[PDB]
C-alpha cells in the first residue's frame, strides 16, 4: 500500500507531493503526549497514515531538517488517541536524540543520543501478534532494535509519516522509500 493512498491527521499547511515521497514544513504548536508528568495531553503533530490490516511491516526514509527544541520526525502507529507510538529524531537536552514514546492510555518516552547521521535515516516497524519492535538504520543494510513492547491487538493499524514541532513551527521534512508489507514468516 503506497504512502499517497495515506491520510492525513492534522494536515500541514505546506506540504507536496512526488512520486513516492512526501515533502512537509510543520505547523506551530504540534505534538503527540499524553498526561504523563507534564499533565498535559496533545493530539495535533502532523501524521500521514496508511492503513493496515491485523500485523505489517512498515518502513521509510526520513530526511528531515532539525534545528530546534522539541523538533521531530519519524514514524507512527495509530490505533486511536489513546492508543499510538511514535520514534525517530528529537531535538531534546543537548543533541540529536533517537526517541520513542509508547502511548496506552500514558506516554512512555525513551530517548538516547542518536549515533548516526540525523539528518538521513530509515525506520523500520513491526506490529504482530501484540507485540511492536521499531528498528533504526544509517545505511539500509544494518537495522538495530531501538525498541520492543506490547501494544494492543487490533483488526487495523494506521502507520506512516509524522512530524512535529510543539513550539514554532517550520520543520522541513522529507519522507521516502515507503513499504508497507505482512510481517515476515
Amino acid at each position: 500500500t503506497e504512502l499517497s493512498q495515506g491520510t492525513w491527521l492534522n494536515k500541514p499547511k505546506s506540504v507536496f507531493q512526488e512520486a513516492g515521497k512526501v515533502t512537509l514544513e510543520t505547523d506551530e504548536k504540534t505534538d503527540f503526549w499524553r498526561e504523563t508528568f507534564y499533565g498535559f495531553t496533545r493530539d495535533s503533530g502532523h501524521f500521514l497514515g496508511v492503513e493496515t490490516g491485523s500485523a505489517f511491516t512498515a518502513q521509510v526514509r526520513v530526511q528531515g531538517s532539525y534545528e530546534s527544541l522539541y523538533d521531530q520526525a519519524g514514524i507512527m502507529v495509530r490505533i486511536d488517541d489513546g492508543h499510538w507510538l511514535k520514534a525517530g529524531i528529537e531535538i531534546s537536552d543537548g543533541h540529536a536524540m533517537l526517541s520513542s514514546v509508547l502511548t496506552n492510555g500514558k506516554s512512555d518516552w525513551s530517548t538516547a543520543v542518536y549515533g548516526g547521521n540525523a539528518r538521513d535515516f530509515w525506520l523500520r516497524v513491526t506490529v504482530e501478534k501484540g507485540v511492536l519492535r521499531i528498528q533504526v538504520s544509517s545505511d539500509k543494510k544494518t537495522w538495530p532494535l531501538v525498541r520492543l513492547a506490547p501494544f494492543p491487538t487490533s483488526d487495523h493499524y494506521l502507520v506512516g509519516p509524522m512530524a512535529c514541532t510543539p513550539e514554532r513551527g517550520g520543520l522541513k521534512v522529507t519522507f521516502s522509500e515507503w513499504s508497507l508489507t505482512a510481517p515476515l514468516g
